[PDB]
DNA sequence: TTGTGTTTTATGAGGTCC
DNA sequence: GGACCTCATAAAACACAA
């Protein structure tokens, strides 16, 4: 497949930061994060869906 | 500092949207 | 005629009982 590899704190505080203002990413923004962190659009867009999947985790009961 | 449950990346299947 | 997300899933890495 392909073997992740994890963010750094760096690119984690860039990520949470845009999801505490937004659940979901814009174009304008993912070409920022992208820039920002070196991280591709793709990986935005993903990690994204998999913070989503976090917070609904979070809503237990 | 072992072990092995949880959390974090990453994918592909299947959906919505004129 | 493409871009987008939710979902179940797998594996690498983490966190921390033991
Ligand atoms: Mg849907």
């Amino acid at each position: 497949r392909k073997k992740r590899i994890p963010y750094s704190k760096g690119q984690l505080r860039e990520l949470e930061r845009e999801y505490a203002a937004n659940k979901f990413i814009t174009k304008d923004k993912r070409r920022k994060i992208s820039a920002a962190t070196s991280l591709s659009e793709r990986q935005i867009t993903i990690w994204f869906q998999n913070r989503r999947v976090k917070e609904k985790k979070v809503l237990a009961k």
